[PDB]
């Protein structure tokens, strides 16, 4: 049959993989869905093609890393992987996964949630996050679109390419725009008010203007809350800028239930020392109904690179690739 194209990539994954449709979009690849002859199953296919770019060959890495050792319901896991026999041969990567249904972003693009899927969502989402944790690891980029669902409605944590041992704007932390765990709780908070809305909650064009947004409902901040290593520019804007009225959460949010606004309060906290760890959101009185600690699992041991991956050339980080997916060839 030979290799098979789609929107403009070519995909070397034949005979096991055949019939290929896509399903989504990176900055250095795609993901396709493809017909598995051997489980006979229809597969997800994510092909990567980094080798230009050191910052995309250390995402690569890091990702295949902590998904191969990773163990857990809510986070999508590794298959099989696919290269060319060959370091000299290999320009792309083939990471073969768990096909689901739809993502969060298509969900809420089409569909409104009740209380009952909200509350199921987002005690996923921290159920999964209890486990990444746990393992000393920040997943750095949590949104809609790499918040997978299958048909019987159970979640699962994708794109670990920004993942570091303790990204989209509209998610970002505002201690990330001025100057850790804490960093996720508010991209959670942010997932969780747009599940509520339909909507993004803090739509910012740029760094700046991403803290207006913030600032908008949040109201002014304090003296603590400005009592950080703030950058001179950001500083001196934010003191420039006239006072700002904390818009309350349920005038935001009319009809969302009193407890998830309490937990939303706490997890969207400016300051993210005063800010709800996984293990406090997950014991809120909001998740409640599913809230289980026994059946709540976290790593066995801490996650570590053993080497500075920051540091090492492009050349290096391929043969570093080549080597982690040695496992996943014949013989
Ligand atoms: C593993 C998987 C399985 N099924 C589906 C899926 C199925 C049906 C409808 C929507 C998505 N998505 C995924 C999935 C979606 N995004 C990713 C995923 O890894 N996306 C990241 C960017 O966020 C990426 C990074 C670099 C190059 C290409 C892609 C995996």
């Amino acid at each position: 049959a030979g290799p098979e194209m789609v929107r403009g990539q070519v995909f070397d994954v034949g005979p096991r993989y055949t019939n290929l449709s896509y399903i989504g979009e990176g900055a250095y690849g795609m993901v396709c869905s493809a017909y598995d002859n051997v489980n006979k199953v229809r597969v997800a296919i994510k092909k990567i093609s980094p080798f230009e770019h050191q910052t995309y060959c250390q995402r690569t890495l890091r990702e295949i890393k902590i998904l191969l050792r990773f163990r857990h319901e809510n986070i999508i896991g590794i298959n099989d992987i696919i290269r060319a026999p060959t370091i000299e041969q290999m320009k792309d990567v083939y990471i073969v996964q768990d096909l689901m249904e739809t993502d969060l972003y298509k969900l809420l693009k089409t569909q409104h949630l009740s209380n009952d899927h909200i509350c199921y969502f987002l005690y996923q989402i921290l159920r999964g996050l209890k486990y990444i944790h746990s393992a000393n690891v920040l997943h750095r980029d949590l949104k809609p679109s790499n918040l997978l669902l299958n048909t019987t409605c159970d979640l699962k944590i994708c794109d670990f390419g920004l993942a570091r041992v303790a990204a989209t704007r509209w998610y970002r932390a505002p201690e990330i725009m001025l100057n850790t765990k804490s960093i996720d709780i508010w991209s959670v908070g942010c997932i969780l008010a747009e599940m509520l809305s339909n909507r993004p909650i803090f739509p910012g064009k740029h760094y700046l203007d991403q803290l207006n947004h913030i600032l908008g409902i949040l109201g002014s901040p304090s003296q603590e809350d400005l009592n950080c290593i703030i950058n001179l520019k950001a500083r001196n804007y934010l003191l420039s800028l006239p006072h700002k009225n904390k818009v309350p959460w349920n005038r935001l949010f009319p009809n969302a239930d009193s407890k998830a606004l309490d937990l939303l309060d706490k997890m969207l906290t400016f300051n993210p020392h005063k800010r709800i760890e996984v293990e406090q959101a997950l014991a809120h009185p909001y998740l409640e109904q599913y809230y289980d600690p026994s059946d709540e699992p976290i790593a066995e041991a801490p996650f570590k690179f053993d080497m500075e991956l920051d540091d090492l050339p492009k050349e290096k980080l391929k043969e570093l690739i080549f080597e982690e997916t040695a496992r996943f060839q014949p013989g």
